[PDB]
């Protein structure tokens, strides 16, 4: 038997996780019931019995225990908004007392809640305003009063910062001991609103109009102020006083973005600021002043990170990791050869020294001790698609140890890590190319305590299904390696010719050729429909340095699109490809590239599917779009904006079978984008397939919508390829 | 040769029409430049050489000649709004002086302009206000000052009064000699808004949000006041004093409509008002009082029209045609046997005598003189789907000649008529079954003056081509005779098995079975695809008495739906229908029925298309919906509002191939209705074909949109029927 479309849709084969949340340096919480496990021995004491809130009536969506382990935050009434944002109701359960707190409770529709890093102080955001509870039962002090819906965001992010800057709805940053609460403020007054219909339930007679402050490329942007309030001063009588930290003079000269907040010490905070032309960022180090009551960030302590070849950071300037005293940090930066390596910085000195080097990249700093820095990288075997954990010795940058390489080279080449509070322990998560494998390790000597999850359950029932295999490799192109991957059908015969589907993302810093094991739609097409699903990372892709990544700077819709074609050409020359049956499909950026490719008039692709595609960059949001395209003005880049639309390629669609799918409530890539593609294809008499999804958003994540779309796509694909 | 899909979409075979506009009792206008024709002789002159409005420097959309021949109104910058309404620029050109009037020009963005019936007075509506120009070059007196966009409509209808009441934007009515200007004023303050996205040209960055005041079933309706201004007593120093006529007591007691405005004499106007529950109408006849300067409807001249079996009138109460003295009028009302006939009403008495009877119906009173009454009915050969002109003698009700029946019995069976100003002449318009035929006649002796247009050119072209034939016939069912039509493939073979497309409307008072000749998509399918395309007039269809028409009262989505399914069984068992391959398709009400039929679970239909369907009656407009369904309240009819939705029938769709098409900027049947169907099909896991048309409205009528949809639909049918 094979991995059927149903298998994918109704999760017949589950990848078991071992999600843990470290509560201390010794212990971690697990949701078996909620257990406390001891890292040393693996013994567990039932922390919270499953049916304690059976006496509540509400469905508990999430739990959160205060750092001093005295109270638990209960989240219910979950109503999701955007990618990260949501609304919810909350009850604080006193663990000691063994009962809910009733007076001075947390309001309904709280946008964000977070415990201080130590103790049980609690800050939350209601109606765009910030509130602090020093104690779970006492009243909350009102920090901000300027909060106004769709207009002023205090402690939480507006649409664009949520999506494109912080990957988070939260804009609150406690100091390390919780003395201070730092927060951003967003002004959207003049940001214009994307508007679209919400049809809601059948019972709703007149559809509602949704209106989000959304800046499209070139539009007026949200502005940002940054504040820090002393939570160890809050009067029940006098209004809380918030101290502002203004952006650097070199940021105030025009449109900027606050792009990173990181606490250094108890009285030292770091702020990263980006220009709207995202090739220039400045980091401010801000020290608290007792005899001043304010926050100073010396012009001397500023650190610049810039890029002449493109934009700065992968998606934003990398965050710094400060040594206990906060007089030095490390942050990943592009080096002189354009590879992203760790740099040691001294608070007071302009120049850093790179502590790693080579033709590979540091993915992210993971934990920083007094003896050792722990990082993740793709150095092992020169494979950008793999991930290992490395320990680099602080006193000797030569003494580098791979802590996950050898553990299991055969089934494990893509690791993520989770360190306990003090990094005494770490949990390794390999997620390919064998089944995902979760293991616990003690860092003091790096020996492996025990296997947490190994997926024997999955492993067992799998040898029953004719599963597909992955091939990860590279083609040479202009004397450079470009990595690709293929999900190859079971019993792959290379003398037979196969239909190929190119799975595309190919946005900047994209990586679709990796060592991760996945059970998805591609798995089904390979397993059941015998279709090779191939993916390629061309110019513009990430984790291979700047020469590759920056190649599409100011030129979206050029090379990253040309290389998908080139790759598919190179696949055809690989012997096992039926070049009469080659498809391409992609979502968001992939939708865009797919459409760009399908309209290139190359003749390579018989057909394609574009889900939620960007159609022209002036339609997508400012932060992300301008980061690569600059501004759509005659004095900047308007020419290429004009030149890189899927509309302009409409005439070439006469050569292919197109399937265009979009959700009507997509706040992200607005239905507008597919609406203009269709009008384009209509205006030139191109027949194509379409599909809207009523009230689906960019996710198309509704259980039934997801089931509907993949079935629809499967039918289209099967039909493009003459497959009953 | 066949009638290919291209022939249809590119108008290879054009039907020449003969569009004329009478100007006197003996002359008419016709385009070639503008020509005047003398009806007696046929001798032609040139009224306006086209060589006069190229120096104009704007493309002229239409023209209007003043009833006294002195001036011509030019229409440019036509910008279409709803079915009838549009914005446009106007200039006035002197015909005696031969030059464009340069002073006091009609403002840009005029909503409506109209000459007086005699002379050259000019009434026009700009920014929801009414203005009058006695002389074109003179300044214009402003009649109303209450006008405000989307709220107060003076002299023009709102959305719903345009669509369902007056079938016109215009809400002005000049008295027979231009002395008085009667107008309705509409009030929308409280009408909820339909809001939808309009995306516009690709260069539009943020999509626009169209919002129209739109009363959905049971919603808050517009309110109408009525006025009459004396335009001969206007002065440029005092505001025009508008004399209101109030609706009768029986109408003010609840929500009502102004359904008909008709002048009887220089000093007498008949009003028809309708109750929101559209089964009761009152006709007030109002005389002008000479000393007052006010209007007065006597209760002794009220007239009631009501149905017990459903709603009043075919779609609304018929208009009266008054005798020269306005002491008497003729009106199509339904006789006691359920048949719509011409009744002869005396202004003062209550009962009327029916001057026509029979088990057929009168369609429209076309003209009356002192001696005769000219009407169109479906009497000839007992065919509700045929149309002939008849002449009945006012002095002898048994003296009824048929003016058209035997003119050309074979090609001609569906007539319409245009009489000269004083009805000395009339143009006859034959529509089928043969090639259309336009003829001119003098009514004195009822002889044929000349053949105006006989489509010789078209006849020539069709002699090669294998055109389809049309069978018009009926079937007994519950012992009542129900008509249908089949467009049949050329060389039709009663022993072959043809795929059948059922073409539907089937809404209240419909007729999809007539003798009219069409060069449409059904011609393509029959001619080229050898598909039989049939239409059936079931319960609810018009022009066959109230027994058949009122059958669906308060029960939309029942008998008309069921009678369409039975039609299919009936055809299938005639022996020449491949019962495996029967499809159904419709637009608007047609969409709905189709959708309802595909939800039936009857197993008869293999597929269907629904273009711009109603999905749930609570989504459609009040005036149209409540006419057949009453209010959607628990104490009225909410029950059946809820039973007759396509959504609830979604589980059944697993049995059929469904293509669902809808224009995103559809003001009529809102995209909402389709978005809800799609959602329901998703929630029950039914796969289907969908297609949206960006910015297309209810007609999906833009040149390139229209071609795309029929091409698309052709593929869907072509593959559903397994036709290569
Ligand atoms: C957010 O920014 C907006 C726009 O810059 C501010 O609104 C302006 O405020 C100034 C001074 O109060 C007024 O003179 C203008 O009338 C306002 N302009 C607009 C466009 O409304 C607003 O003050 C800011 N709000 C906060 C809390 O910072
Ligand atoms: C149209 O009707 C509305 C009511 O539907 C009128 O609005 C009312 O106006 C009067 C006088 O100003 C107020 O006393 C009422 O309270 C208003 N009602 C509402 C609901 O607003 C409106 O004035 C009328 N339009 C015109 C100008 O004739
Ligand atoms: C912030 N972020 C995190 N994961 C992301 C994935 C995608 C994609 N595909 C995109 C993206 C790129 C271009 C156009 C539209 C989208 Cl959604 C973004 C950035 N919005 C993402
Ligand atoms: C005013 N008018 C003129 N021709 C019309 C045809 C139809 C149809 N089918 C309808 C109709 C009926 C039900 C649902 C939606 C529509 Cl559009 C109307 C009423 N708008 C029409
Ligand atoms: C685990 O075991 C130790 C000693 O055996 C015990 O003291 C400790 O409380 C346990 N930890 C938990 C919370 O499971
Ligand atoms: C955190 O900083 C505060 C601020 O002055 C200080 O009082 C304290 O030493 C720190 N927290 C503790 C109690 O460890
Ligand atoms: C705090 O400030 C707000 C806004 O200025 C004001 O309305 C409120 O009265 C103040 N409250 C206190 C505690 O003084
Ligand atoms: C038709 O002919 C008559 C005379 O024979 C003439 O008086 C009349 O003007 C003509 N009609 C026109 C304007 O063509
Ligand atoms: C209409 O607008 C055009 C230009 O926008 C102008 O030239 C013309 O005079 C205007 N017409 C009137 C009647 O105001
Ligand atoms: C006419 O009426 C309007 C307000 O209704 C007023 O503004 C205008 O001045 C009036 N003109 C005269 C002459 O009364
Ligand atoms: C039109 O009718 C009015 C009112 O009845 C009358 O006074 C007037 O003389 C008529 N106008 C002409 C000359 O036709």
């Amino acid at each position: 038997k094979t991995y059927t479309l149903t298998d994918y849709l109704k999760n017949t084969y589950r990848l078991k996780l071992y999600s843990l949340r470290w509560i201390s340096d010794h212990e971690y919480l697990y949701k078996q019931n909620i257990l406390v496990f001891n890292a040393e021995y693996g013994n567990s004491s039932v922390f919270l019995e499953n049916s304690t809130f059976d006496e509540f009536g509400h469905s508990i969506n999430d739990y959160s225990i205060s750092p001093d382990g005295q109270f638990i935050l209960l989240e219910y009434n979950y109503v999701k908004q955007w990618r990260h944002s949501y609304t919810a109701s909350y009850d604080i359960y006193d663990l000691n007392k063994r009962q809910l707190i009733t007076e001075e409770r947390i309001p309904n529709n709280t946008q964000w809640v977070t415990w201080s890093p130590v103790g049980h102080k609690l800050a939350y955001v209601w109606n765009n305003d910030i509130y602090v509870k020093i104690e779970p039962n006492l009243p909350s002090y009102r920090i901000t009063w300027t909060g106004k819906e769709d207009i002023i965001y205090n402690g939480i992010t507006d649409w664009v910062y949520e999506e494109e800057v912080f990957s988070a709805y939260s804009a609150l940053w406690w100091s390390p001991n919780g003395t201070f609460l730092a927060y951003a403020q967003f002004n959207d007054t003049e940001v214009p609103l994307i508007e679209y219909s919400f049809y809601s339930d059948e019972s709703l007679q007149y559809p509602k109009t949704v209106r989000v402050p959304y800046p499209k490329a070139g539009a007026v942007n949200p502005t940002v102020k940054f504040f820090v309030v002393n939570t160890d001063s809050l009067s029940s009588v006098t209004n809380a006083t918030s101290i502002q930290i203004t952006a650097p003079a070199s940021m105030l000269i025009g449109d900027h973005y606050l792009c990173d907040v990181t606490w250094a010490t108890q009285e030292r905070i770091s702020l990263q600021w980006l220009r709207r032309i995202q090739n220039y960022s400045v980091m401010d180090i801000c020290d608290y002043d007792e005899s001043s009551g304010r926050w100073n960030c010396l012009v001397a302590r500023q650190h610049i990170e810039m890029s002449t070849t493109g934009w700065v950071g992968r998606f934003r300037p990398s965050e710094p990791h400060f040594t206990l005293d906060g007089n030095s940090f490390y942050k990943i930066i592009s080096n002189e050869e354009g590879y992203r390596h760790i740099c040691y910085f001294q608070i007071d000195k302009k120049d850093c020294t790179f502590i790693t080097k080579g033709t590979w990249e540091v993915i992210g700093i993971e934990a920083l001790t007094s003896d050792y820095l722990y990082y993740i990288s793709n150095e092992y075997k020169g494979m950008p698609g793999g991930r290992n954990l490395y320990k680099i010795q602080l006193s000797d940058y030569t003494k580098v140890t791979c802590l996950s390489c050898e553990l299991n080279p055969e089934r494990c080449q893509y690791y993520s890590v989770s360190f306990s509070k003090e990094a005494k322990y770490y949990q390794l998560r390999c997620s390919g190319p064998g089944l995902p494998l979760y293991t616990l390790h003690s860092s003091v000597n790096d020996k492996g305590l025990r296997v947490l999850e190994d997926n024997s359950a999955l492993d067992k029932m799998l040898q029953n299904v004719q599963m597909p295999s992955k091939k990860l490799d590279f083609i040479i192109l202009n004397e450079t390696k470009f990595w690709y991957q293929m999900i190859l059908p079971p019993h792959f015969d290379k003398s037979k010719k196969y239909p190929l589907l190119l799975d595309v993302y190919a946005g900047p810093c994209s990586q679709k050729a990796d060592t991760v094991f996945r059970l998805n739609w591609a798995t089904y097409l390979a397993s059941t429909e015998n279709i090779i699903v191939a993916s390629f990372d061309g110019r513009g892709s990430g984790y291979q340095g700047d020469k590759i990544m920056h190649a599409i700077n100011r030129r979206l819709g050029t090379f990253e699109v040309e290389d998908q074609i080139e790759a598919a050409r190179q696949f055809s020359k690989m012997g096992f490809v039926d070049n009469k049956r080659i498809a391409i499909w992609g979502w968001s950026y992939g939708g865009y590239v797919t459409s760009m490719v399908l309209g290139s008039g190359s003749g390579v692709f018989k057909c394609g599917i574009a889900v939620a595609p960007v159609s022209r960059w002036e339609y997508y949001d400012s932060v992300y779009t301008e980061r690569y395209m600059g501004l759509p003005t005659p004095e900047d880049n308007l020419d290429h904006y004009r030149n890189s639309t899927v509309m302009s390629r409409a005439e070439n669609f006469k050569q292919v079978e197109y399937l265009l799918i979009h959700g009507t409530a997509d706040d992200n890539v607005h239905f507008q984008q597919s609406a203009q593609i269709s009008k384009a294809l209509v205006d030139v008499g191109v027949d194509f397939q379409a599909m809207w999804y009523t009230d689906e958003d960019h996710g198309i994540a509704s259980s039934t919508a997801h089931q509907h779309i993949y079935t629809h796509m499967s039918h289209f694909i099967k039909q493009c390829f003459s497959l009953p």
